[PDB]
RNA sequence: UAGAAGAAGUAAAUAUGUUAGGACCCGAAAGAUGGUGAACUAUACUUGAACGGAUUGAAGCCGAAGGAAACUUUGGUGGAAGAUUCACGCAGUGUUAACGUGCAAAUUACUUGUCAUAUUUGAGUAUAGGGGCGAAAGACUCAUCGAACUAUCUAGUAGCUGGUUCCACCUGAAUAUUCCCUUAGGAAGGUCAAAGUAUUAAUAGUAUUGAUUGGUAAAGAUAAUGAUUAGGUGUCAACAUCUUGUCAAACUAUGAAUAAACAAAGAAGAAUUCUCAGUGUUAAAUACACUUCAGGAAUUUAAAUAUAAACAUACUUUGAAUCGGCCAAGUCUGGUAAGCAGGACUGGCGAUGCGGGAUGAACCGAACGUCGAGAUAAAGUGCCAAAAAGAAACAUAACGAGUACCACAAAAGGUAUUCAUUCAUAUUGACAAUAGGACGGUGGGGAAUGUGUAACAACUCACCUAUCGAAUGAAUGAGUCCUGAAAAUGGAUGGCAUUAUAAUUUCUUAACUGAUACUCGACCGUU
RNA sequence: UGAAACUGUCCUUAGUGCAGAUCUUGGUGGUAGUAGCAAAUACUAAGAAGAGGAAAAAAACAUCUUAGAACUGAAGAGGAGA
RNA sequence: UAAUAACCGCAACAGGUCUCCAAGAAGCAAAAUCUUUAGUUAAAUAGAAUAACGCAGGUAAGGGAAGUCGGCAACAUAGCUC
RNA sequence: AAUCCGACUGUUUAAUAAAAACAUAGCAUUCUGAUAAAUCUAAAAGGUUCAUUACAGAAUGUGAUUUCUGCCCAGUGCUCUGAAUGUCAAGGUAAUGAAAUUUACUUAAGCGCGGGUUAACGGCGGGAGUAUAUGACUCUCUUAAGGUAGCCAAAUGCCUCGUCAUCUAAUUAGUGACGCGCAUGAAUGGAUCACCGUGAUUCCCACUGUCCCUAUCUGCAAUCUAGUGAAACCACAGUCAA
RNA sequence: GGCGGCACAUCUGUUACAAGAUAACGCAGGUGUCCAAAGAUGAACUCAAUGAGGACAGAAACCUCAUGUAGAAUAUAAGGG
RNA sequence: GGGGUGUCAGAAAAGUUACCACAGGGAUAACUGGCUUGUGGCAGCCAAGCGCUCAUAGCGACGUUGCUUUUUGAUCCUUCGAUGUCGGCUCUUCCUAUCCAUUUCAAGCAGAAUUGAAAAAAGGUAUGAUUGUUCACCAUUUAAUAGGGAACGUGAGCUGGGUUUAGACCGUCGUGAGACAGGUUAGUUUUACCCUACCGUUUCGGUAGAUUUUCAAAGUAUUUAGAUAGUAGCACAACUCAGUACGAGAGGAACCGUUGUGUCACGCCACUGGAUUAUUCAAUUAUUUGAUCAAAUAGUGUUGAGAAUCUAACACGUGUUGAAAUAAUGGCUGAAAGCCUCUCAAGCCAGAAUUUCGUCUAGAUGAAUACUUUGUCUUUUUCUUGUUACUUUAGUACAAUUGAAAAU
RNA sequence: AGGUAGAUUACCUGACGUUCCCAUCUGUGUGAACAUAAUGGUACUGAUCAGGCUCUAAGCAUCUUUACUUCCGUGUUCGGAUGGGAACGGGUGUAUCCUACUUGAUAUGAACCUACC
RNA sequence: GACCUUAAAGGUCACCA
């Protein structure tokens, strides 16, 4: 028993994360936020693509997850465990409220109690982000569109001129990579500061 | 902290406000006091009246038969019973019949019950209102009873409902705050009116310049308190340390916009010079503080942001109504949500008509003495309906489109159509098509794609030549269209109607139409 | 039309202005020539009296007498009392 | 007068109000029904036509409570002798 | 043919309830020796039962007969033929003081203390083991007493249209059983029914316009006419869709 | 309306909108106290925690050094100091 | 200063009324309606899987988007000087989110029986036991025994079973009066004669442009006419097809044709049946005519037969009926796009219980004919039941140039 | 140059090392008395044998930190305003105001009175 | 659901229409 999503879509009232103030809250259902090859080193991983809300509203912890399970379905059948990595990045921070009426029961007079969570999204922040190589491109990007059918609202795919989840676009890091400013760490890269101590 | 400081009060007639009285008029259910009723009904007593026919057959008594006896069997007689029934009457079970402005303020018809001893009934008599009487229903006590009738207190009280009587003119509101046995109501106070003043250190819902205040929006997240996903490095955890992803109404370093409160020359429009006293601080003071920048005299002087303000400004007194509110939103909180509930700021409706939105308390323009002429506003120009012509496009083979608030439509799908971007082949020959080959080891121009033969075989496909001559193929975005799309009386772009529009979007033209608003003119009134 | 009192100005005074109160009292409409004038068996012919049965059937006619036909049915629609 | 007109109910109100006298038939019966003595034929108007819908009284083929809350209403049994 | 209620005859809410309600006989309890009990009255050589005298008077509950009325006196009543030195008034006594005043001691009922009484108001329990299920048996908690004899989805049972039979083709209805019974139960009377009832309920036979499914007959109206002739109601009025 | 609750006198944080004011039976909590010292003053000292040492002695007894912006304590709810 | 008012600017204060009363209230609940749609109902999008293989024959998890007002909620805007509050009975209409019949497409459709979907709302959709029931559950029957709205349709339409006053009983609660979405039983259902609507039925009025006297117009009468409005026929069974198609077998159809039945609608009185105050004919009980005859009375005494008239769900006839165009769908030719394609292109065909003609009922302005008239014309008076012609006093006009291509 | 008293209260702090001390300051010796504690460690008092070892002060560093500038960026947000577009959600255009975090460059103190050198 | 109590379990309330 569950209510309809169109109940809680409209971002509504100040945020009401829980806290020693707000008790009982169930526990969200999506708990894996990055999912593939997630110590793949920087380089192999050269695309981006990344899934933009276009609207103001509410997304609740089970659209995430439905999704968060569709694309991991279908990404581990395209290019295998080991030639992706897909990073959700909206958590369910923010705790709905359910006032459930049982004639006999008060009309109104009572606050509601906690119903699940959602992560309050606003237009132009990326939802969820993937990177991959060019031979998994068109399957990355196919997984992705039908991660779309589990949200509301309107979502929009951007394939990013930049590189995997860095912040320079493809030339710039290989530039910066040759030169020695790019220092790979496992998974992502630590920029070479000319700043602090000098060594022996 | 009242008073005095060369007295102001008093009397009478009005008006207004408070107060008491019937108290602006009408309105309770109630309470008390004194009387009248048992001709209706209730019960009781006295004295009278009224049982006709059937059914059943208790004691008591007699005959016959049997018996030692006790007694029994049988046939009669008798006529008891708060016994069974019919009738004169009476009641009121049912039709929930008739009637229901009736024959009748409780009756009529049939059916039903009952119809003499706890019976029916006449007259007399007794019991009276916090009383009587009751085989008990709060029943009856003159059509009046969970406390009769009648008159006085009494025009009882009402924070509640209804009504409240001539004209013109001028000004014109309220839902905050405090308290109440307060929440349908009052007093203090705010808003408003009328009277009466003061030459008036007595102007500002504004901006600017200058010095400030604050912690909202935003921002941050090994910056403090918390929440949370991972990845490196050092000594599988774990612990440190370096990055990463995402957050806070009851977290914060930082921190706007809008605002709040100052100053921009009133001991009376500045400044300087000279002289200068009383107290006190001070170690003592000529310093310093206050004393009309104590005081007194000379000289100079109207200066010191902008804008507005003399029917300006400051008021004083008396008093009315009012504190049920409602709507809108580039706002917020609870709620799934509400034409829901409650708030911050402002504008409105209430109190408000006029022109437009077909119609509408709030929407848009704009607020109104009586008129004439013109330019206009919102908004419109196929007809209803006053007013337009031209230009280009995406629409339109459909109850598609058509004046915001507003009276609805979503996700998704389409080799439907228009434009744009990206990539590939684009010719010396791409795609579509017609003709041919599409193979040997290998039962291993693709191990040959599919049809196909048990299978090789045959056809056919990718592919390659021949023929044929200008675009072709793929992806993505932005419009429009179609499906998605189902409700109950017959109907709603307002209707008719339009369809290279009379639809939608944008334009061009010193085009046009139109308000009680603007301008000019005349007249009425207020100041 | 009406046939004996009345008006204009200034002060004064007030039982001073009505469309509403289910207002009070009085009068009057539409409804409307409408709903009705239907329990109790029932009247008819000839004549008399009377203004009061006429008439193209105006189909009905109150009282009294006679005749016909009937009802109450003797716990009466009879004869008498409180 | 003593009441379907003299009393009480607003009245010439189908309500109410205490008594006496009491023929024949038939029958168990003062029952229902009819008649004699007495009373009356008028007791809130009639005439025509013979629609619907009614009020009052009835019947009905075949089935027999299937109707309905429910045999409500109506039908059905009915005296006397053995 | 049965079920429920009331034993019966009787009475009752005039004008929506005629009954299972009231009365009743029977049963039971309480007080009173009459100068009393009950009780009217402002008072009274006043009044009623009472012209009476415990087989009587007055106050109550239950409701014929049969069978039977279980346990509880803690709580609240009622009562005692009962205890004094707990608490208790006006008074009375005594002291100080100039006096009012103040102070101390002593006083009745009542309550408290103790007993009786339930046909006085009333009340009458839980939890766990244990012989394919049930649990005779046992342990344990603590009431004044733990609902006894009986009776039951009842006019009393929420769950509930309880479960099993029977009645029917078909049964939320009826009847017979079962009973951890929300919340039955003994003169607040328990169980039982013979006769009786214009009482409530179910089933058979018979009969039928209740019905299949309506037809038709009569009188009085309604219709029209002569005479006569009201009332309720009425802002103005009277075609629809959105 | 009743039952429930006290939003009825009253404090803190938040809703609350960076002056003041400020709603809901909005949210998270609190009061009807406690104290001859827990009032006044003077002086001395520095807290929580961590690391490293020291017989029994260890994860926790007592002692010492170092780091230690309050992460302790301040009667109480929360916020300030 | 203290003793306190906690309702804290501070009275001294227990209940119940179902026997109830008054001033008021939509400032405020119980019913409809209105906003919302949580909940109830229905519908979609993606595709993890099921479906022996196979995501999509048929389903569709994890998610997600809607519609409806047929449940109950949430609010308190309208009604408190009153909108009669459940169900059933009767009757009409409307919606489609369709149960049957008709036409199609799909299947894991061999046949039969089925399942999913489209056009389509013109026609049908029942009888009973228990319950006041809505709902439900059983027993039947049927082609099917679908779901809903209309002030939760419908009380001057009925009923009064339930709920919901006043009597009474039980259980639990309360010391008591008394309470009980606890049970049981008894309990008055008023008025249309007004306006409109609907159904029928009368009265008066009436349509403008032709002048070939073989003409034109008015009055009366008949014969016709048909803008518009309504609409009607459905369904089943039996024979044959045929034990055939199909299928290993088990089983097991359909088209044409023929013949009936049921219902609905319109009629009808011959045959069959029913009512019957022709108080017809006859009989007969009680009373009264002295008896016989002949009657009367008992509001139609009663019984048997009973014509006429009316009527049958009880008798019996007709609605078997024709053309064209269509919807969903299947196709033809055929581009766009050299090929393909039923056409989100032009152009055609077949295809429904569909639509329109044809047919049936009511019907407006009309037309023809017969007779009476008039021939430039009316107004106001006036006779008649009414109409036309007609009568009187006056005024007015007087034969002669208007107005046509069609199609694209 | 040093010491005492300060004002600004990190440009003044913290970590790592470094430089003099000639005066001054500090550290340094002692415990008899004032005074002090468990302890002459502290505080108290008396003193001058030694020392720059610490303190102090001055400077060093691609130092954490802190303080100004630019940039971030006219990007966040915001005051006013439609019969502007959208079914909503939200987001334009116009006249305007305009942060923050981060990053980069720079700085690591200035200044007042008294005495002594 | 609301109030109370115990070491999840009980107990009382849940009414006028």
């Amino acid at each position: 028993g569950r209510r309809p999503g169109r109940c809680y879509r409209l971002v509504r009232g100040h945020p009401y994360p829980k806290s020693k103030y707000c008790r009982g809250v169930p526990d969200p259902r999506i708990k894996l936020f990055d999912i593939g090859n997630r110590s793949a080193p920087c380089d192999d991983f050269p695309c981006c693509v990344h899934i933009v809300g276009l609207e103001r509203e509410n997304i609740s912890s089970e659209a995430m997850e439905a999704a968060r399970i569709s694309i991991n379905k279908n990404m581990l059948k395209y290019a295998g465990k080991d030639g992706f990595h897909v990073r959700i990045r909206i958590h369910p921070f923010h705790v709905l409220r359910i006032n459930k009426m049982l004639l006999q029961t008060g009309m109104r007079g009572a606050w509601g109690k906690s119903y699940g969570s959602c992560a309050r999204v606003k237009v132009g922040q990326v939802l969820i982000s993937g990177r991959c190589k060019e031979q998994h491109l068109p399957a990355m990007i196919k997984s992705f569109r039908l991660a779309c059918y589990k949200f509301a609202g309107r979502q929009k795919l951007v394939i990013s001129n930049k590189w995997g989840f860095t912040k320079y676009t493809k030339e710039e890091y290989q530039q910066l990579k040759k030169d020695g400013k790019i220092i790979a760490d496992g998974c992502y890269f630590k920029l070479a500061t000319t700043k602090g101590p000098l060594p022996k």
